[PDB]
């Protein structure tokens, strides 16, 4: 009956109905290893804490539910912190648990203690705080989990000192509370819902743009209902495309992006309804070339200060995304008299049709594998039983040109961090939520990216996790040496070329599948193959390194 | 006329007598990558930014002299965090150079913005600032490589927008200074000297302790000079050990640890001198185990809060380590009568000798090499020409009971950060700085922290850098794997076995010779077969994982 | 043999010395006023935190020593933070000690809890921590008191939870240990003293300037005998000035302001040794009005950022100020071989007095009291037995035109903050000190200023501190009165008059003896009448506007 500090987190944990935590083993943090034992729940340790942070966040993203990652003091916290600063842009919600230096022997110049921990990560988090007694774990866990769930998502850290984790109590004078926070978001005053459906009803060329925090949510058949009465169109971030693969195909706009040509084609949309999408990188911030400076804008966001930041907007509301979309589809049952909208819908479908063809026109293959071809040769695989991760630079940005004619269960891109590496980490912990979902996950990487995390490999193998990564190798940094090549000089490259090393050959030493090739039919065969075994695989594509996608033009 | 901010930081660097720099390219940063080329000076580009980072301590620790990493916005920063940290804690001085985002289009959602970069750096700096106007960077500059070079040394962040950067203006308009500060550091009191000197020449057992301080400034031809006139015995921690090489070997008293047995052999020492050794970890805290609470303390340090923290002492100056020693050589010239000390030296001589003698009574190695053994064979290859870095718990602290009888150009081991995986960036700088000097770099690594940074001999191959990596393989995170045995019980293990992996194939993928050995013969066939050529390799040694190193039960 | 926490916070004070306290009563902290009553440690209560800690800064700055400050959790804390920060840019040693909230009960939305007031004080702090167990109060407070007196001086702050103060332990099982910190700083290197003393030999034009540090030090006997064998004129800045009183005349040259006059007249420094003065505001930072540019600086500062950081330097020493002195003494005491320098020291005491009849001259009272007659008559009162403390803008721009020629027991004026108000409570501060030593206090300071403290007149008269106040009335914030019509137009003025209220009708309510005059006849039969009775008093004097003093013209 007496029990430790560590019991009292894995007890609380399991009444809040999490089913895996993501970590790397150490002394100060023992107790929760030895709880999770006990309990029969499942910890996923890698090579590197930054892969095991990465980690959570997939599992998150992909599964639309909490992550949880689990690290020991001093430097287990630090090689934390990429992941945190990742999940704080993102919007994505991941409570980080750590251990930190005992309270008793504080300041005494001893073993991975010292850091002010709480103070490096409150810039980048929701909320940030250091267990003062062994009896407040119950109550202050539960808190944390409340703030990372509520709207907008994020990263929490609470600092467990190992003091407070290894301390004895009896189990009946200290009580684990229930989780009590309400499934269902906040919606709209119904004067300025009523305002909202006025001006879609009387535009000429309406359309929607979703983000992170309808993912987050994953209200489908009310996003449905609402869509298949309206006709109206609607287009997403990298974070909110997964959200439109149920939807009819004439309403299917796909990524923003292609949104840039219709001034020039005098289609330039009349009104804009942003639920969750900020104005920022992926909206093109305020210059107009996506959102219209002519068009009368709609703005649903759960923080205030996002409220047309960038540009003038006609109505702005805070609210819930997922409530919002939810109050949609019901006015819109009761209402039922909607204009046509066919015209535009076919006039939508034609504009990314005529940039794909034209992409394709110019693409060729004679001598090196062209990126478009490789990346086409993907999507013939991609639909609702595949989450896709991408990774480093050139690759994403070819990619997405595949990615808005296909429907994916899942994709998970860079967000506003945009750094390199994080990608290996990300596709393990979505491959453990995809096995409960039955699911695959294929990540799509650079050369550079891969030697970030490149020792997960192993990591795959110990514990049998069947994900597909491939490389696209241009024997480079690849944006980077562009960079220097178009703003600089043809003969101002330095620091920017890798031409060394066999990344098939590493996998194989870790005990994974390794393949290489170099066209259209022998990675076709290689794909093909690698699917068809329940077995994690590495795939090395030699691809060429000189053409210019539409996207690095902007 | 016209130059870049970019040119004015590089010239400033140059006129600072700097010549090598650390990182991992980005576009935001390329200004300085351009003035680097048009100048000479070479970046050695790893494939992390840690790395990047950990290479600048091990270029400064090695060469007595500043060290400088370059990275880029964003993740480029968040990256580089577990190098700072390590350097605050060991008290080892680098500049850490970065870029941000502009400040013009700053709070614009752009990417690789929005991160306070500043404020995470804040508590693991000296000094940390963001630069406002180009016309700043050369005397800001300057102003940041003096706070990292003076008592006690410590590590310090410029950050520097992409704005300020990019931005031209007249060479003749701005002044590029001179780096003015004295060589020298500041001395006691004469009369805190007179002091010292008179309470160590009445003292019957006396002892001195070296810490960081006293590598960073290398006094030796002072510190042999005052040796030499009094006999008395000197010990030191971690990164005090290689300031003992040339001094005699009867007053050689290796590592501070094997003080531990003097009290149950009636030699408890009478008087100690403590010249920047701080009361912590590697000295025993405040448990009087290596430092007696009965012997009378002299402390010489720097920094005020450090003079007696955990233990009550009979002096306090507050005075540079280097400016100390030199003037007691000084002092002790004109002395010159000083009592024998012949019984005193054999007696500290003997006790350790005694340790050695019993651990090599205790090993054994069939069915399976002992990490003792294995330990040998690296130290009949240790001497004047060789940096020996240590890296991986268990690995360690068996490599240490065989360091005090050798006498090795550099010895670079973990501080109080204590965190696996920092080794393998460390040895990468190092290299670098021995080659100018002509000297052999080794690193003894564990098959765990191995794995943090393996992407690293890529580097190696690409930059022709002839590092030696030695892995003690015990198939586990072995300290902690014995913590669980030790601490909970025989069957409570989970977490931290590696059964996996051929960690010489990997490096063999990458370029590097690849060796893997399992007995004394072979290990020391294949040691000598890679010092004989100019090359990187990879060492991969099975080793046994039961024993436990005298250190562990403290 | 059971005693509080709050015991052992004031046992460990009296064994370090310290004979006063400057506080506010809060619940949270009523274990430390119990503790001084059984002890007879007065506490100096006032009617507000921040007059608390200016007196702490008052008391510290005129008696060169230690001051400490005495505040409760929430409020108390955030009323002490202009004092906080006036002490850190003015390299002033105090300690500044506050309650919080319990640590068991955290988190609880309690009375003055929440708020970390630890993060706070970080910015503008030598150090600051918070206690997490009883048993280190001793260690811990000894550790703050270390880091505040050492070069370069600085506030400190400790927090201590209401929690940890009110808990009782075993007295015999935890030890106060004695403060033991060397009371002489370090010195420079012998080959760089020599450096410098071969440069001062051959100029011809040398000059000396002092900054805060040598008055913190207070090495007076030193400077004396190292002035007298040289024949160097000396100058300071406000917090140096007091440190030229011991002088022989022929080598005073006043406040650095009136080298300003020096290159005109073909007579600009030749060498400039700066003895713990910085570049920046009181040394017309970069400009090169009062540092030539064309002359040889030598600059010796216990922080090697302050090394040439605006102007190029000849040579650069880090060590202690007063230690220094010494170290220049010492050697001058064999050397004693040095150049007349007599018509130099004619031609800076000419110039200074030809600035003085310069101003006297254009100087009218006809229709209204001049504020540099009114300073005059100040002047007068001026030498060792009187403290002058200076606040409120254009008052203190007046009267530093005649305390170059007089020798003050101390002169305590504003530092960079600049801040309005501080006035009141340094000169209480100062009068504690002052009253052991024999000496008497007066504060001359503006009628805007004034208002910020007026219920401090109600604590002079309950401790019987007989400070004498006097109150330079122009009906304005003066110095931003002139900066409208200087700078925007004549009839731009908003915002900045005062026409309204009897100070010296205020004083007299509180129970302090109240005088109005309105020219040099009363004026002095009033201060005169003052400084013949033990009791304090309120001198409100009528003065013109309109009058520009020389300084507010750069
Ligand atoms: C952590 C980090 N370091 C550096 C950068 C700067 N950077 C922009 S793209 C890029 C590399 C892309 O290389 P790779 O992964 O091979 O993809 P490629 O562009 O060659 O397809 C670099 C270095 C970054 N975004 N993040
Ligand atoms: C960054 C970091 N530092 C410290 C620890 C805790 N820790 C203490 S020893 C150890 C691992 C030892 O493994 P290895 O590198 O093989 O050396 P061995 O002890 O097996 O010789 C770990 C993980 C951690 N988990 N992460
Ligand atoms: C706390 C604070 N508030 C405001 C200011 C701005 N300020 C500079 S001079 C001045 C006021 C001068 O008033 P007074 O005390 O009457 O002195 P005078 O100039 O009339 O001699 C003010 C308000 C400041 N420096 N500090
Ligand atoms: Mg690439
Ligand atoms: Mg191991
Ligand atoms: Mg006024």
């Amino acid at each position: 009956a007496m029990i430790t500090g560590g019991e009292l987190v894995v007890r609380t944990l399991i009444k809040a109905g999490v089913e895996h935590l993501f970590g790397l083993h150490g002394a100060h943090i023992d107790t929760i290893f030895q709880a999770c034992l006990d309990h029969d729940v499942p910890i996923i340790d890698t090579r590197h804490e930054a892969a095991a942070g990465h980690a959570a966040e997939g599992y998150a993203r992909a599964g639309a539910k909490l992550g949880v990652a689990l690290v020991t003091a001093g430097g287990g916290f630090t090689n934390a912190v990429t992941p945190i600063a990742n999940a704080w842009l993102d919007r994505t919600p991941v409570l980080f648990l750590t251990g930190s230096g005992a309270l008793r022997d504080d300041e005494t110049n001893t073993l991975q203690a010292g850091i002010d921990q709480v103070a490096m990560a409150a810039p980048i988090t929701k909320w940030a705080h250091r267990v003062m007694a062994t009896e407040h774990i119950p109550r202050l866990v539960m808190q944390a989990i409340r703030a990372a769930l509520s709207a907008p998502r994020g990263p929490v850290l609470l600092d467990l000192p190992w003091d407070i984790l290894m301390n004895q109590i009896d189990e009946d004078s200290v009580i684990i509370p229930d989780l009590v926070l309400s499934a269902h978001g906040a919606r709209p005053d119904p004067a300025d819902l009523d305002q909202a459906l006025a001006l879609l009803r009387k535009a000429e060329r309406p359309v929607i743009v979703l983000g992170s925090e309808a993912s987050r949510t994953a209200r489908k058949t009310a996003l449905s209902a609402f869509v298949a009465a309206t006709g109206v169109p609607v287009f997403a971030d990298y974070e909110g495309l997964s959200m439109l693969s149920g939807l009819p195909d004439a309403m299917r706009g796909g990524l923003v992006q292609n949104l840039y040509s219709f001034a020039k084609a005098d289609a330039a949309p009349d009104l804009v309804l942003m639920l969750g999408a900020r104005f920022g990188l992926n909206t093109g911030h305020g210059s107009g070339q996506l959102i219209p400076h002519s068009a009368q804008v709609i703005q649903v966001d759960p923080d205030a200060c996002e409220l047309g930041r960038l540009q003038g907007i006609a109505l702005g509301i805070v609210a819930d995304v997922g409530g919002t979309i939810e109050a949609l589809a019901q006015a819109t049952a009761q209402d039922a008299a909607w204009p046509d909208r066919g015209d535009w819908c076919a006039k939508v479908t034609d504009l990314a049709q005529e940039r794909y063809a034209s992409i394709a026109a110019k693409s060729s293959s004679e001598h090196a594998l062209h990126p478009f071809h490789a990346s086409q040769v993907i999507a013939k695989h991609v639909d609702a039983g595949v989450t896709v991760v991408a990774d480093g630079a050139l690759t994403y940005l070819w990619l997405s040109e595949v990615m808005s004619r296909v429907k994916p269960g899942g994709f998970l891109c860079h967000g506003y961090l945009g750094s390199m590496g994080v990608g290996f980490g990300t596709a393990l912990g979505a491959q453990v939520a995809d096995l409960e979902a039955g699911r695959r996950t294929i990540l799509v990487t650079g050369d550079g990216s891969v030697g970030y995390s490149i020792g997960e490999f192993d990591t795959l193998v110990r514990k049998q996790l069947p994900l597909i990564v491939i490389i696209m190798n241009n024997q480079s940094w690849g944006a980077t040496l562009h960079f220097q090549q178009l703003a600089v000089g043809p003969n101002r490259v330095t620091g920017t070329r890798l031409e060394n090393g066999s990344y098939h050959g590493v996998a194989a030493a870790f005990g994974a599948d390794g393949y290489h090739v170099d066209s259209v039919e022998s990675f076709s065969a290689a794909l093909a193959q690698a699917l068809a075994h329940n077995r994690p695989a590495c795939i090395n594509v030699a691809v060429a390194l000189d053409p210019i996608p539409p996207e690095e033009l902007i």
